[PDB]
């Protein structure tokens, strides 16, 4: 089967100058959706102006879902270089549906971060849909760990590892990873070959911002340099790495191939203002 979903946050960045849509899901879902695939995201919004307007974005954006709407309002990060993540909101609170039960058994890849795993229903929403889901046929379960603030624990973490086949994790969250599970004092590779092999993941992403981005898989070690681009804004360009990642792996390229356009599509989402520009069609014929 055949589904691609981003699941977990949506929300509004409210900014002293406006407000703006967020969420790594959603952000994910499209870009994937840029390179050919049917994807899906899953989060939930009130019964509120704000989540009536990120649905109306969406639409807009020609961009699918499986939303639900919740009894809480929908999430908002009031933004003052300082961010105040509203809790108590729609997407702490994503239900577990029949129809979600479905959807879990038809998806090809998945990606999910830590930050929607804060409350329980969601953590558990989250964590049902991933056990539903299968993965003996090369289907790929992503863990983009966006550590926020201190909204994760150890237990979120160890549990996640355990149900992806795929990290992606900056190179100061693999600190604090290392410092977290008792090996802060190695070389920055051996973290990386422990996660690697503790989780049987199919592959390891580890990015370093100016310093360049790392793709692991058992013996193996694939190296880019991070282009120097005229930055308009960098909101979205992580998620489209892990969208062009994933979509190149689906599309049978090698980890090489893919960690290449996945670099190149960050650095074209970071020249423009949005985190969902329609991406360049020659970046979209890589995957011909």
């Amino acid at each position: 089967n055949n589904i691609i979903v981003g699941m977990g946050e949506a929300l509004w960045d409210v900014l002293p100058e406006g407000k703006k849509i967020g969420g790594a899901p959603a952000n994910f879902a499209y870009h994937v959706s840029q390179f050919g695939f049917d994807s899906r995201v899953v989060s939930a919004v009130g019964n509120d102006e704000l989540g009536d307007e990120i649905m109306e974005v969406f639409k807009e954006k020609q961009l699918k879902n499986q939303i639900e709407r919740v009894d809480y309002p929908t999430g908002t990060v009031q933004v003052t270089p300082c961010y105040e993540i509203k809790e108590g909101v729609a997407w702490d609170n994503i239900p577990f549906t029949d129809e979600l039960k479905r959807l879990a058994l038809n998806t090809r890849a998945v990606c999910f971060g830590s930050l929607a795993q804060r409350n329980e229903v969601s953590r558990a929403t989250i964590n049902r849909f991933l056990d539903t889901m299968p993965d003996i046929d090369g289907q790929l379960k992503i863990f983009d760990i966006n550590l926020r603030q201190d909204f994760y624990t150890k237990e979120v973490l160890r549990e996640s590892f355990k149900r992806c086949n795929i990290l992606k994790i900056n190179d100061e969250e693999l600190v604090t990873i290392s410092r977290m599970f008792g090996y802060p004092g190695i070389d920055l590779q051996d973290k990386c070959w422990i996660l690697l092999a503790k989780y049987n993941l199919k592959m390891l992403i580890l990015t370093c911002g100016i310093n360049g981005s790392y793709v692991f898989t058992p013996g193996v070690v694939s190296f880019q340099e991070t282009p120097k681009v005229p930055v308009a804004d960098t909101v979205g360009a992580g998620d489209s790495f892990t969208a062009a990642f994933c979509a190149s792996i689906l599309n049978g390229k090698s980890v090489p191939e893919a960690h290449k356009l996945a670099v190149e599509v960050s650095a074209y989402v970071c020249t423009q203002s949005g985190a969902m520009p329609e991406l360049p069609v020659i970046l979209k014929d890589r995957l011909l």
